[PDB]
């Protein structure tokens, strides 16, 4: 079955890619290669997204409020759903088996994906779950870790869009979330087609 | 007085500075450099944060919920308070005088930042501005924008920190704001000290 942790390789904090070319080229995709991601690519995409970019202070690529780093990133492929660790730079088994659909909701493109970023606050770790303050101060953590993805996908070439829209009921289920976590965004990411 | 519009220089999209090393270095600043920002970098910071990245269909560098393009930005200089207008690269004139405080709130360091952006999300271009999960949707979007800002001071080597305290009756004021437009985020931005 589904290994318990893939260990990623060392994000290569280094890779080419503008940062304005990124931003020019950036844009939403809704169609994918059918190839996954190289582990180099989903290694320097998570790092991008969330990872430790000062070591000492453990802080992150992504500000959040408080330096609360409300923000996890569930990672739904094909043979399981996975957690990343941005201390290990390596994804821990939540759940064995593809979740995509769960992820897709009512939009059947984002199956085609061979990977999707699940962006799930723990609104605990910000205060009050129940508090639509919190929740707004999580949401807006989420949209950061989510040009995080978007632009790392621009200077990468790769395939993403922004998306709000997921099955709650099957997603709660497979990310084996609490109701103190509320996903907020996901990122299904390819190749171009 | 203030300039109606100040017009920018068209943003450089092809700036030097690598997205990797710029998430490297991504890091929050509350203490700046006293001069102002130059014209070519306060243009270029803005295109950056929600520019038009595809002019033939209007869209942006940010992305948005259903590509309502509900973030402003509202530039707060010593001068005046004015707001981006994207399809021109230039600034038109909301209010006279030096509204940095408005900004601030609580917080005296911010108007050491010779330039604030605040990020306003117009709810209305997304439904009731009265539902929570519209407000959610602006402040996922306000995030996104957020991001954008951050890593191009990276990139820029210019001083900034995310954040959401400020004064709402006297920003409300100073930016004219409608009742459904929501402040979601400002940016105090400087070089370096
Ligand atoms: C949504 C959000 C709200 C924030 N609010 C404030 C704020 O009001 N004042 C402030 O000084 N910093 C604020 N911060 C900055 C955080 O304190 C900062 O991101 C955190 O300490 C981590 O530091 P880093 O950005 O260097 O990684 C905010 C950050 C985010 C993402
Ligand atoms: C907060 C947010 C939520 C979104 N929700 C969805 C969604 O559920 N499904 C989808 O296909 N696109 C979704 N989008 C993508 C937008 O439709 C897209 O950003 C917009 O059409 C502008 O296109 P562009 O990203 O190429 O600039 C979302 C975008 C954002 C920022």
């Amino acid at each position: 079955g589904a290994e318990r942790t893939i260990q990623l390789p060392k994000p290569d904090m280094n890779r080419a890619g503008l940062l304005m070319k990124a931003l020019s080229e950036r844009h939403s995709t809704r169609e994918y290669a059918s190839k996954a991601l190289s582990n180099t690519d989903l290694s320097d995409l998570l790092w991008a997204a969330n990872g430790i970019n000062r070591s000492s202070e453990g802080k992150r690529t992504a500000p959040s409020a408080m330096n609360r780093q409300d923000i996890d990133i569930y990672v739904v492929l094909p043979q399981g759903t996975y957690l990343y660790d941005a201390k290990g730079h390596k994804l821990n088994l939540i759940s064995e088996g593809d979740h995509r659909s769960a992820v897709a909701g009512g939009q059947a493109f984002v199956n085609n994906a061979p990977v999707s970023l699940v962006l799930v606050s723990d609104l605990s770790k910000l205060g009050d779950a129940k508090s639509n303050h919190v929740q707004l101060m999580g949401a807006m953590d989420a949209g950061i870790v989510s040009q995080n993805i978007s632009l790392f996908c621009s200077a990468a070439r790769l395939a993403t869009v922004p998306r709000a829209s997921m099955d709650l009921v099957r997603l709660k289920a497979a990310l084996k979330l609490k109701d103190t976590q509320m996903p907020m965004m996901n990122h299904p990411v390819g190749y171009f087609k």
